[PDB]
């Protein structure tokens, strides 16, 4: 018997999804991580301190380096110990913001499609999401992108009331690609200072923005700092999604509040591999400026592979929406229970190849709008990607 | 602001507990070693690439496999890797998801004092009620005080038990009084569970380190308990990695269900290098159990030498300690030494200005024990400090010779 809080919420996206088909689904990076995140982990094992209990909001040295790190993003300084949570993934972090934060009665304003945790994470705190669609916009007639959806200002503006306690964002988005750009992210300032709410800002792929595309940290708009939360994740920053190490930076009067919810939980994360991801953020962040900065040669390495999955995904008359950033590639596939996930059964079964439905990134009104939509994932190596290569071009 | 569900719970004692000459026997930090293979372990999966990425939400299958394995054994019944278990971050996480899948607002939850800290703030986070009942002490045998000696009323404990109880949550091995909690308690404790119909949430993380005279029982291996008792381990003890942070509720589906749904709407996933190794090592001591070169016989044995080294060590200068059952605690009284406090003008309780006053003058820290302990029960228990002795030879070296200065 559930506790009321966990009502309906057993469900899960995840939960619901051969060895001889190839993997274009989830996240999961087959691609080696960087060969000193690796080393740096086994020297810490055999370190015996390194084993043992750390400080419980973040071990010292890894709020360091991140202190560093996102001081020079953000060109403050930022406190260490009172403006940083080292938290279990970004999930953990955003776990905390929402716990921390938003009561039962709050209003949450979600972006559809949306990261699929943002939903009953509002709903365990007894808030109440409030969804708007991104919405397409005419293209430029060449090629179908990312920044080719945005969201409307005044339906925005009417999501917002008084119960309104935070917007989350997410840039670069999942499952679209889009970067937010400066403008976009002005109209959500604008409206978290008008309204005096929260901004919870998901930017886990911040580091993998493509050719034309800026990222911008909302935090860093007039007013924003010292009512935005801003999440990080070292799943993404160095490929190791296996970690499961995010971080929440923001102001003190806001980050105690997600440290205790954090001592009251799970308290501590890991130390060897805090220690070793520590030592793997010296080592880039002394290298900021050289194309070897992994901050600076993935996303160059992953841009290619992008191109790569647009020629492929049109090859066989699949439109895709060629991403501003992140790893994830959308296709139309209507020019070919809700839609995608029939679709999805269908390619799997018949040409060997997985991925995902849109409409599982989608409350129940919204899904028909998304639901001839289908997302790939490309964070894959050479040999994954030819695999691909060999299903498409057999595939009439 | 906070949230409502976290008002009042932002005071933390560890956080309150904050020098390189002062020996610290405070917190449960071991500077032993950890097994060579654990360590091992750690650094193989390290270099597998796929080790470094995305396992299972709910726990990585070569760890919840050995998992079910040994605890199969202990429980003498077949125990379901994906149904039955839950990895947690730690045994912190497993009470976490315990409280939130299984505690609604208005609940009662019975504590028994002194308790781990953390039991009080996750029962109010949730909404419900602690129902506190304290450890009682009893006639010792004369020659030596022990854990043992400190017991609960039944009647008191029964009068606690009402329509609005949902669960109690119970702490064996013990910390902080290294209490290893009887048949006959476990028992008592059983019968009204059924009675009432309420869980029983186990928190049995130094299942191990039991001592000679002395046996860990399961209560969810008693008559009608399994049915309704989460209970809950964790690799920092088992394997003296306390940085690894994991840990694992067991019990049955229909509860396990509930927890499982808190995970996967909270941080998801354990990491996947930490579970590998650890499946790992679990395999290496399942499989030489009967051996006293198993971890599981060697660390209790270890430790038992270190506890009675450390009774010796307080008996010396007048702390009256309290002899563990198990766990790696140990509590004196202070009050006997009548300490120069005088000038600490605090409300603070007796044992916070002792452990102050120890620090400074002595260069020995402890915990002390009012810490575990509500505010009613606070004055019941503050001439009591807790001092850990998961130490190496040389830093319990360090404290004797403080010992040896002592006047
Ligand atoms: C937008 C977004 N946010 C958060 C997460 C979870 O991050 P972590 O693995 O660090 O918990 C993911 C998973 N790839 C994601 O796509
Ligand atoms: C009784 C008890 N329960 C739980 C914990 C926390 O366990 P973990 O470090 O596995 O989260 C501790 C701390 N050693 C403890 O003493
Ligand atoms: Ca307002
Ligand atoms: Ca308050
Ligand atoms: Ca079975
Ligand atoms: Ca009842």
């Amino acid at each position: 018997a559930n506790a009321k809080r966990i009502e309906g919420l057993d469900s899960n996206v995840w939960v619901e999804f051969d060895p001889s088909v190839v993997n274009l689904g989830q996240g999961f990076p087959d691609i080696s991580p960087p060969s000193y995140v690796k080393e740096e982990l086994s020297k810490a094992a055999f370190i015996d301190n390194m084993n043992q209990y750390t400080r419980g909001f973040g071990h010292p040295a890894l709020v360091k380096a991140l202190s560093c790190l996102y001081g020079k993003i953000y060109q403050r300084q930022i406190d260490p110990n009172e403006e940083i949570l080292v938290a279990v993934g970004a999930y953990g972090s955003l776990f905390n913001s929402i716990q921390g934060l938003v009561d039962p009665g709050d209003e949450v304003i979600i972006m559809v499609p949306f990261y699929d945790c943002y939903e009953p994470m509002v709903r365990m705190a007894g808030a109440v999401p409030v969804f708007i669609p991104l919405r397409s916009k005419p293209t430029d007639g060449m090629k179908w992108t990312s920044s080719d959806w945005t969201f409307d200002p005044r339906e925005l503006e009417s999501k917002f009331s008084s119960k309104t306690k935070a917007i989350i964002l997410n840039t670069p988005h999942n499952p679209l690609g889009k970067v937010y750009t400066r403008q976009e992210l002005q109209v959500i300032a604008d409206l978290c200072v008008k309204h005096d709410t929260l901004c919870i800002s998901d930017e886990v792929y911040e580091w993998l923005v493509y050719t034309g595309h800026t990222h911008v940290k909302i935090a860093t708009l007039p007013g924003m700092w010292e009512r935005t939360i801003t999440i990080g994740s070292a799943g993404k920053t160095f490929s190791v999604t296996g970690w499961k190490l995010g971080w929440s930076i923001g102001p003190a009067h806001l980050i105690k509040h997600l440290q205790t919810v954090q001592q009251n939980s799970f308290y501590t994360c890991a130390t060897p591999l805090q220690a070793a991801l520590a030592e793997a953020f010296w080592i880039d962040i002394k290298r900021m400026d050289d194309p070897e900065c992994y901050f600076n040669s993935l996303p160059k390495e992953l841009e290619v592979k992008r191109d790569r999955m647009v020629r492929l995904l049109n090859s066989v008359g699949l439109k895709p929406i060629v991403p501003d950033g992140g790893y994830f590639i959308i296709a139309d596939v209507s020019s070919l229970e809700p839609y995608d996930y029939k679709f999805v059964k269908w390619m799997t079964k018949h040409k060997k190849l997985t991925a995902i439905p849109v409409s599982a990134f989608c409350d129940s009104k919204s899904k028909p709008h998304f639901e001839k939509l289908v997302r790939f994932c490309f964070i894959k190596k050479d040999s994954t990607l030819d695999a691909a290569e060999e299903i498409f071009r057999a595939w009439n």
